[PDB]
């Protein structure tokens, strides 16, 4: 029940005494691990908001105060007449900034405490959903030298109202399929830009187009806006030492910007809540132009280098999957934009854990996803035994809103 | 129930029944995974249904379920169990056995290979010169010039707790480590303690940094005895890199066999505490963790200085860089001196296949997601991208504790 932690590269155990606070299910049970899977009322609300409003003034050093006791009977009051409550700004900053502590699958959590909350809770409609997400873009962006932050809109009230942006991530690039057969762009955008199209986006038919916003207020039907050209960062993507890189005519964007999930604070649940922080290196370089079903371009960048593919042990794929990590660093070092390498991140997040198992008494962490996708054993969170548990406020997956959206 | 697996790089998706069949624990609960943990004298009470299960399986897997052999062999257990507190099994059901352990081994990416297993029964070895001589042959015929074969050697079972047999090295073949007083190790830092014990019974180390280990073996609970493998058994391959000459003087070189003789084999309920098996080597396990790791050879500043990488800034992915050429250099060394090895392409790409094969065939794949991922270029590898689903089966292979922090010393 009190549970430990070894490092096998330095011999340090931790003790985590935080996963006992634990209150959501992992999908695993005694008899079968389900680590590598990818997704695994009134009555309901106050105890919710009951145990995050005790966790948020214990914060305060004010456990047990009457201004503690005063807010969680003002709440009480408010959830039994309106069926919800409201969360004071204090609450909100601190339940978002703790939704991303919590998050077991981030490696960048050692900024947690460093995020901009931006409060758009009186948003009404898709046009003022651009406005503050123009102003997100643009703050984050800072002309890259990026800030992390968080853009939250309305929470869900009924279900039949929610405000939802429908993009993945704020900024990303469309996906064509072709007569010819093959895809061009981004595969992993095909669904979302056939509905842009549906809905009137005049597409460009290009490689890297920046996709439109498909924003929906108040539960009503979702619309269109082109996020302003020069707000969207981007990197021209070369090579320190082959000049031929650049003739590939690979590009990204500056900022990861996630758009899809959903954030839960004390039972309140914001389903349009955008998040952005800056990218670490492996996230393009291996996963973005290397997986298979991405731009997957890794057979083109091997034979400009004239390997041997004859032979997988030749290591070919290996060698143009280094060189083009190396590219993407260089280039966004070179643009000023922030990034990080995946050394200096998972290195960053061991101190983190520490810290947290030192101040807090623990850190949920998901090893599956915090191992880096190249070099992983190279990297001091291979090493790193980790725990995987599920803390809120949270970060979750919410499904797709034309799954769900009654036209 | 049935369980659907989901692989993102193809869609394919496949549906686990096998986990049914799955009784031990995994560590996990609905509140806390346990995947990242690396490790989360019976009585005839529980014995009986431990053998029964077992046998049960074994006759159906021959097509002779419910027959008369079949019930005549569970009758024959079971008196066998009430009137001595153990059973024997058949040389059959022992090799089918050893099979399944294998082919039930979550974290063992190489198990395509599962069915070609060469069983050695040392069931009526009684000493530890006896092991040793089983040993040898284990050894020689495993590594075949070359030519690697797969095969375990089984020692008896346990009985009473006090009479194990155990083989007392973590690897049939391994370097030794020496701790210098100045804190610096020489040779392989993993072995130390070991290396230690070796020196304390009697070792007379040479104390280089590739010293192949003597055998330290345990028959019928008795104290260990000390053991040099013959010189000319042990195959090794220095380390060349085929584009880069000066690779060739950092000195290096590794055992062409893999042979892990630290693991309990669980059959029916009874318990193999020696079992040494080998297969053959995936070049990661030398070039990524035997020679990268911090804690192990850890060579990789000495190979980036060799290239003449920019060593200033990690993000100029120097670490990386090495990284692949080394382990261009040991998949090159061994194949030009040919000695069976697997790249981590080849085989990552020939599990997946297995593990598809296994889902329509048996109706599942245990697999361990943490432990099948290669420790380099992960998601470029088609494991990366499959979900699995890891529980236990029997039989199995397990861990156990070190003999040294156990044994009972005779003197
Ligand atoms: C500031 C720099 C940051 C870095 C370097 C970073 C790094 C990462 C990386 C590499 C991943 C894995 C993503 C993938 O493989 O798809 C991840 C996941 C995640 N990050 Fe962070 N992150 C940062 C900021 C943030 C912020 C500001 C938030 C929220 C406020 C956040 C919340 C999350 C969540 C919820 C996940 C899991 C997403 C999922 O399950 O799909 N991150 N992060
Ligand atoms: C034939 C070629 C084989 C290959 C290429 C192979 C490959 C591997 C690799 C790379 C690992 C991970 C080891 C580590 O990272 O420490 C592993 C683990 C394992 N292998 Fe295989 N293997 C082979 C044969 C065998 C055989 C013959 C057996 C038993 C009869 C076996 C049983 C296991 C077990 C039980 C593990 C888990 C070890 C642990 O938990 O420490 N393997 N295998
Ligand atoms: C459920 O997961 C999937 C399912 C299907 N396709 C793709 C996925 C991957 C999910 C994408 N999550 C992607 C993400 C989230 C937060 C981040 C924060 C910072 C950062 N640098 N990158 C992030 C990247
Ligand atoms: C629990 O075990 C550990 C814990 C911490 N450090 C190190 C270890 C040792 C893990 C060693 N696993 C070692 C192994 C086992 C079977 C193999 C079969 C074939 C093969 N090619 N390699 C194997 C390699
Ligand atoms: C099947 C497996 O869970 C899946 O491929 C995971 C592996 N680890 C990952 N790790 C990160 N950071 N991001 C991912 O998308 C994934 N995908
Ligand atoms: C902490 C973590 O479980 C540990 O480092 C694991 C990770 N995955 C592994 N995978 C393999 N094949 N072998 C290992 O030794 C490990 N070590
Ligand atoms: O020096 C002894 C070590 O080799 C030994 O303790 C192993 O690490 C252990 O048996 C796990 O394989
Ligand atoms: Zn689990």
């Amino acid at each position: 029940r009190f549970l430990k932690v070894k490092n096998w590269e330095t011999d340090v155990v931790l003790t985590d005494t935080l996963h006992l606070k634990s209150t959501l299910e992992t999908g695993c049970t005694e008899h079968i691990c389900m680590g590598s899977i990818m997704l695994p009322t009134k009555d309901q609300l106050f105890p919710l908001a009951k145990e995050f409003l005790d966790q948020y003034y214990s914060s305060i050093k004010r456990f047990g105060s009457k201004a503690h006791m005063d807010r969680l009977e003002e709440v009480n009051k408010e959830i039994e007449s309106t069926s919800t409550y409201q969360l004071k700004d204090t609450e909100l900053i601190y339940g978002a900034k703790h939704a991303w502590r919590n998050a077991s699958r981030c490696v960048g959590r050692i900024q947690w405490s460093k995020l901009q909350v931006f409060d758009a809770r009186d948003c009404t409609t898709a046009h003022g959903m651009f406005n503050y997400i123009c102003n997100h873009v643009k703050y984050a962006t800072n002309k890259g030298n990026l800030r992390s932050a968080i853009t939250i809109f309305p929470q869900r009230t009924d279900g039949k109202h929610d405000f939802r942006v429908w993009n993945s991530q704020l900024i990303r690039y469309a996906g064509y399929k072709q007569p010819d057969g093959s895809t061009l762009g981004d595969p992993a955008n095909v669904q979302f830009t056939e509905i842009c199209i549906q809905q009137g986006w005049k597409a460009p038919r290009g490689r890297f187009d920046v996709l439109p916003l498909l924003l929906q207020a108040n539960g009503n039907d979702p619309e269109l806006f082109q996020i302003p050209p020069e707000l969207v960062l981007e990197v021209p993507i070369r090579h320190p030492k082959f000049d031929w890189f650049k003739d590939l005519g690979l590009k990204w964007y500056g900022l990861p910007a996630v758009s899809n999930m959903l954030l839960e604070i004390g039972g309140l649940e914001f389903s349009a809540c955008p998040f952005s922080g800056w990218y670490m290196g492996t996230e393009i370089g291996v996963r973005d132009y290397c997986d298979n079903s991405r731009y997957n371009i890794l057979e083109e960048v091997a034979k400009k280098m004239d390997l041997d593919m004859r032979k997988t042990s030749s290591l070919w794929k290996d060698q143009a999957l280094v060189e083009i990590n190396i590219a993407v660093l260089y280039s966004f070092q070179s643009d000023k934009v922030t990034i990080v390498d995946h050394h200096s991140a998972t290195e960053s997040f061991i101190k983190h854990m520490e810290n947290e198992y030192r101040c807090r008494g623990g850190c949920p962490a998901d090893w599956v996803w915090i191992v880096p996708p190249m070099s992983g054993s190279i990297t001091p969170v291979f090493h790193q035994e980790m725990l995987n548990y599920r803390l809120t406020p949270s970060f979750e997956y919410q499904p797709d809103p034309w799954n769900t959206h009654v036209w």
